[PDB]
């Protein structure tokens, strides 16, 4: 049965801006009518965006953004006819959502995706709590994209509500090699991530120094974002200039995984990690920090490794033992693959969020 | 039966400002317990409650409504205040509306339009229904003047009572001196925000006309985006010497004080708190014969009405005012026990109070 779904969130920070988005692609292929309710956008028939315009009317000390959603959120609703509105992240959207719906005569089904940055925010303004939970009270189906975060919100938050793990999915290396000046024997280790402190790249670092100090290699370093310049001064200060790649922001990431043969995510917080699935999708072996919703990606000494936060000597091991026992790391990733196509397959994941679209209309 | 009144405000926008701290200060007097809750010596029955906003990397815009509508629900279950009483339709009856969906508790919502629910829908007309929302979810509503109780009906069409409660409010030679004013020039005042709808064009070319008539100043008071224009048109008429661009002013009263006439020929004004100031400081007035202004002018007792841009009519009615001190005077002193019966403090501060009453129990 066909559903008008309406879709709020902001359309790439980056892990949940691309999983709202490729949802919303998903459902429209299944033949659902998508409506995008977002700040501008600079494509499938199925799918519609609608653009919030924030102004200030020089009434507003501070552009209501959040009450403009509200509003565009209730216009689209009704002029059509959203069976349900999906709203991602707690806060601005499901809280815009729940305000559009009391706006509206008719009711509409809500549902709230968790990503982990109500939990963020959360530790800047402890005295959001209340507002969090309001917000995940008055949705009528609230999910997570890991257990983890999950048990991190009920502890944090204490709604009254009962909230559902649906997990994130996805979607010639010589030519990639050779435009990025990697020779056929350099190991080439990969980090992508928003360069942020929970992110340590410093550690990504310290365990980068220790491996291309016993073998070559190569350092993939993908994104941008405040912790740069710490990461720049790390690496001068070990000297691995020559041998690291600052690629910046980038598209064409797949390229990129293709190409490497470690993956390393050593975040001290990470309700998902979306980077580990997008490099299991590419055969490449990862070890990350058994924080987080981190521990549901990679069982250990199965798809990869686990290490404690912090543990660069321990990494550095586990980074070893897969560089160099090529049998080791076809038995990971053979591992991975099963679990992408099973637990992350997006055909499973979708079917899941369709799901619960169809309990509520 | 004392209360505790929350009061969530833009607190010195201009004159719903002023009349949302005022009317505090004048609770407080009575005996209430007074929460302000804003983004921000004084009576001791006074509290402060400021609503830090932040991004925190997670937001787009920083979330004041969400903020706001959180820091209501904290103060309010904290103090458990029997009251909310918010200024504007958009966003603090929203902000309150949502806190109070979040508190276990019941609590009463007062908001109060000044006509600024009015501007903001010129400028986006699909927030309509926002506006609706927010003034149907209220418990009780009042105005500012039956001027803007009537254009928010037509307008809005909301299914809610609106109540129409008022607005309520020496060494010249020494002061004359100080802004270069000789003993025998006659002075025109305008206060305002500079904002178009001020039409401080009309006013500077009434005041040409007076100034080829008679030896006369202009003090023009306050700042705002047409301030330039005003200059502009200053110059080119070649009044600079005759024109006093005092900005924004404290001691308003010192200005008032020295003055002979004031205009204010607007083309929208809810109220006008202006003429108040100037008629109790002993000061004619001519307005425009639109939305509040008649509430409070009667033409030919307590100052004239003109038609909107009517600059014959407006120069024509300031020479009889300014070359008749007994019109002037019988004028001043009508203007004076108005103020002293439907624009007391005492009456309007009790009308107010009495919707508290109803609404606590
Ligand atoms: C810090 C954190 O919890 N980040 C999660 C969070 O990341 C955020 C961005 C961020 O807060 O860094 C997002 O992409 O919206 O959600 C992702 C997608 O669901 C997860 O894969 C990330 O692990
Ligand atoms: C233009 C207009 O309607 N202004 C009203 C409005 O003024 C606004 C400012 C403005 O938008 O001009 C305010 O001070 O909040 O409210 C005042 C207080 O009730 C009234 O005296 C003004 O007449
Ligand atoms: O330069 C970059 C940095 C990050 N990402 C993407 O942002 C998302 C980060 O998700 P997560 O690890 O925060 O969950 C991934 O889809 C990742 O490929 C990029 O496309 N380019």
């Amino acid at each position: 049965r066909k559903l008008k779904i309406g879709i709020t969130c902001y359309p790439s920070v980056g892990g949940s801006g691309i999983i709202a988005t490729e949802l919303g692609k998903q459902l429209a292929e299944k033949g659902h009518e998508i409506h995008f309710i977002t700040s501008s956008i600079p494509y499938h028939p199925n799918i519609h965006f609608h653009e919030v315009e924030v102004n200030q009317y020089a009434v507003f000390k501070y552009p209501p953004y959040d009450l403009t959603l509200a509003s565009k959120i209730a216009e689209v609703a009704e002029r059509e006819n959203l069976d349900i509105i999906h709203a991602h992240y707690a806060l601005p959207h499901a809280v815009c959502a729940y305000l559009a719906k009391q706006m509206l005569k008719r009711n509409i089904g809500i549902v709230t995706t968790l990503h982990g940055t109500d939990i963020t925010v959360l530790g800047y303004d402890p005295s959001l709590k209340d507002l969090i939970r309001f917000a995940i009270e008055s949705s009528d189906r609230v999910t997570a994209v890991s257990s983890a975060l999950a048990a991190e919100t009920y502890d944090l938050i204490k709604p009254e509500k009962k909230i559902e793990t649906i997990y994130n999915f996805i979607d010639n290396t010589a030519a990639i090699k050779e435009k990025h000046g990697i020779l056929p024997d350099e190991k080439v280790v990969i980090h992508v991530s928003n360069f942020r402190k929970v992110k340590r790249v410093q550690d990504v670092i310290r365990v980068f120094r220790n491996i291309a100090g016993k073998t070559k290699a190569k350092l993939l370093l993908v994104g941008d974002g405040p912790e740069k310049s710490t990461a720049c001064e790390l690496i001068r200060k070990y000297g691995l200039e020559d041998q690291v790649l600052m690629l910046g922001n980038q598209d064409r990431v797949e390229d990129l995984y293709s190409i490497s043969d470690l993956k390393l995510l050593l975040s001290e917080k990470e309700s998902f990690g979306l980077v580990l699935l997008e490099a299991m999708a590419c055969g490449v072996p990862c070890i990350g920090t058994n924080i987080g919703g981190i521990p549901e990606v990679i069982k250990n000494n199965v798809s990869g490794f686990l290490v404690d936060v912090g543990d660069v000597t321990a990494a550095t091991a586990r980074a070893m033992s897969i560089l160099e026992d090529e049998q080791l790391s076809n038995r990971f990733t053979k591992a991975a693959i099963e679990m992408l196509e099973n637990e992350f397959s997006s055909k499973k994941i979708v079917s899941q969020y369709e799901q619960i679209y169809a309990d509520l209309a």
